[PDB]
């Protein structure tokens, strides 16, 4: 059996990974990390007989027949001790950057669900990947699809987007939208943040930057289309007229299983061909202004990190009632203005300093907009 | 760096589309051609491509003089032995493609296979020669090219798509009485009279299923055919996890030709741009395409597959000549196959060629019966 560690086991991706382990044999889960959801963590440790846990938040796990690592280097120290064959990196937020770097150091394969790691610190991940040679497979549905059809000479890589919860609403009504209108979603079963991110298309902006890092694509070779039905997860347009497309049901257990079991294909449920509707349209810049900030930020890890930080602050603020929907892209825009002229970060510490300064600035902007 | 090419059957549809590709991308030098009887087109290919080597497979005069000319029944094998091309495009029509593919596998580094008969009738022979030589074989057919591009060992289903042919929207009662003028109109693809009729009966698709089993080493049970009226999807693989990989492209044979010739490089032609579509996939009606549903009966026997091919060749020509109506085609095939029930599995090229010859003779007798009746 191949040994597995799931970082962020208590989250959406984490628990879907557990579901997959019940459905397919050949991997043994030997450790998990979680942040603060102790009740769920307890269920997992009992159900899966997990003897190694890294606590990442300010919570009390005790104990006493299981090894419990706690604090800021818990993930790193657990991974060094366990040296798993496979690590699923399903932590949310900016913590994903250090989690991925530690996973690359101590695992033979890293299954990457966390987006922030490549958005903010892709240059660090790429350096570590080259040095260590660790296998890295994306878990995101769109990058899993691309991974399956990618080749060296492409004309265009097409990512598809649902258009989010407000895809149908007209422009003037979107500014005023409340949380009770953004949840949800209406295509994927995901955490509260990702749902807001799909509605602003910030999620898709992250995926473009992730695709550039993962597949060494220039910005100009990527295109994003709104695709209502959510069947096509990615397509590659080749120079000869051929297009390779990947279709599947919208269930994250599919790309999870692929990343865990590659090069084997897991037996889940085959998707049988039938008459089908495939629509592809350009995102309207007036409906998705934060998405169109990509051109402005793509070349700078300082601006990419600030983009992510401001989005984290604005979504939280939106979820807590301080701003309305139209305030999200404004917080991001106004925060980015304050980082123009920043030098390109060179180290993990540089990236971390930008992130915390940007959180600080975005909070000030949010206060103004509240 | 430059690769040399021989095109067997250079004067045909595939051959001239290959020439069209060679005019608009560099890296391949045409050094030899074969043709059967189209002297006028062969000389013009020779002049315009500066070809110095020609194999004539038919009984025609091609004299002389500044070029090397091979003639008679061994002309392809002899020219290939002399030329040793890097690539041979095998685009001869009909049963002689089996001999041509085997000859090509002897003397090329890569064989681009357009000819269907070679695998339908003699797949076991081709596979044996492939193993001994270790030469590359890339299919040129657009469905096989599509599958080649997405194939992997653990597929659940390989899906070939079919236009359904000229009579796809017709009532079953009208089909039996159809004439060549009904069939020889063009729903999705631009090709010869033979391929157009085979598309209407879906015998073309029966050939492609058998070729797919040979090319990709798939059991018959893992192949699915769907009628796909848009003709945009040329093939798909269904994986056991829920993923489906599909290949979409314009219905232009220059695409898979360029892919086979230049693999692993992709030639810059005209990129296809994604847009809103419905995509239809329906099962073929057994009552509409009876000759297609003879697959399950013939699939394990090279004797039956060779007879199926021969009977088809006879029946299609008789149809085009006005001797039988469209419904007569599947009847010629069925009745000819009934005469070969129990024939032993051929073991050599010579066994295959004997079955071919007798099935042609048997199918002609059947055709006369149906014509006079
Ligand atoms: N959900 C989806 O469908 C998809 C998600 N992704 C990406 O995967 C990542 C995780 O997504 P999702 O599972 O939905 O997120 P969730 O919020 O549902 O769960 C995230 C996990 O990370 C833990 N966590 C939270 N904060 C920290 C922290 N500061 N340090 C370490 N661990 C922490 C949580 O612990 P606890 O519960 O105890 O607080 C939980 O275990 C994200 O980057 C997301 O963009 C990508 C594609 C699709
Ligand atoms: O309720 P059940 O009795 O149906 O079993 C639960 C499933 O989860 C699997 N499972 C439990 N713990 C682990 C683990 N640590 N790693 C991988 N799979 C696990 C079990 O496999 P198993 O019985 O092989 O541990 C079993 O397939
Ligand atoms: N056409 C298409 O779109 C596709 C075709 N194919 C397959 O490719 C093969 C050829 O296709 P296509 O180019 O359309 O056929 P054509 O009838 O257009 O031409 C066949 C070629 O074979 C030569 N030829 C004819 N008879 C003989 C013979 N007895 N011995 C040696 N050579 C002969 C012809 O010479 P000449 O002109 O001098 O008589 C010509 O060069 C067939 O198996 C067909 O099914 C597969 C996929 C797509
Ligand atoms: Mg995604
Ligand atoms: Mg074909």
């Amino acid at each position: 059996e191949r040994t597995l560690v799931i970082l962020g086991a208590t989250g959406s991706i984490g628990t879907q990974t557990l579901d997959v382990l019940k459905k397919v044999k050949g991997i043994r889960l030997i450790g998990i990390s979680f942040h603060s959801n102790l009740e769920l963590a307890f269920k997992i440790v009992k159900e899966f007989n997990v003897k190694n846990v890294a606590i990442t938040g300010d919570v009390e796990f005790e104990d006493s027949s299981i090894n419990v690592w706690k604090g800021s280097h818990s993930i790193e120290e657990m991974l060094e001790a366990l040296k798993p064959d496979i690590t699923m990196v399903a932590v949310s937020g900016f913590s994903g950057l250090r989690a991925v770097l530690a996973s690359l150091e101590h695992s033979k394969r890293v299954c990457l669900a966390n987006k922030e790691s490549l958005v903010c610190g892709g240059f660090l991940v790429k350096k570590k990947l080259k040095e260590k040679g660790t296998e890295l497979i994306p878990v995101d549905s769109e990058h899993s699809a691309i991974f399956q059809v990618m080749e060296p000479e492409v004309e265009k890589v097409v990512l598809t987007a649902s258009g989010g919860a407000l895809r149908d609403w007209k422009i003037s009504k979107i500014d005023r939208a409340r949380p009770e209108d953004v949840l949800k979603h209406p295509v994927w079963n995901m955490g509260a943040r990702i749902t807001v991110d799909s509605a602003t298309m910030v999620n898709k902006a992250f995926e473009v930057l992730e695709a550039m890092e993962l597949f060494e694509l220039p910005f100009e070779k990527i295109e994003v289309k709104i695709h209502r039905e959510g069947l096509v997860h990615g397509a590659v347009v080749l120079p000869d007229g051929n297009v390779k497309m990947v279709v599947s049901p919208p269930d994250m257990r599919i790309p999870i299983s692929y990343a865990l079991f590659y090069p084997r294909r897991v037996a889940l449920e085959p998707f049988f061909l039938r008459t089908i509707s495939l629509s592809f349209e350009d995102p309207d810049p007036e409906k998705y202004p934060a998405f169109f900030l990509l051109k402005e930020i793509k070349d700078s890890y300082a601006l990419r990190t600030a983009f992510n930080a401001a989005d984290e602050v604005a979504v939280e603020a939106f979820l807590k009632g301080r701003i309305r929907f139209g305030g999200i892209h404004r917080v991001i825009e106004k925060t980015l203005e304050e980082f123009q002229g920043y030098p390109q970060p060179r180290t993990l510490d540089d990236v971390e300093r930008i992130h915390f300064e940007a959180i600080k600035k975005a909070e000030r902007v949010t206060e103004w907009l509240s």
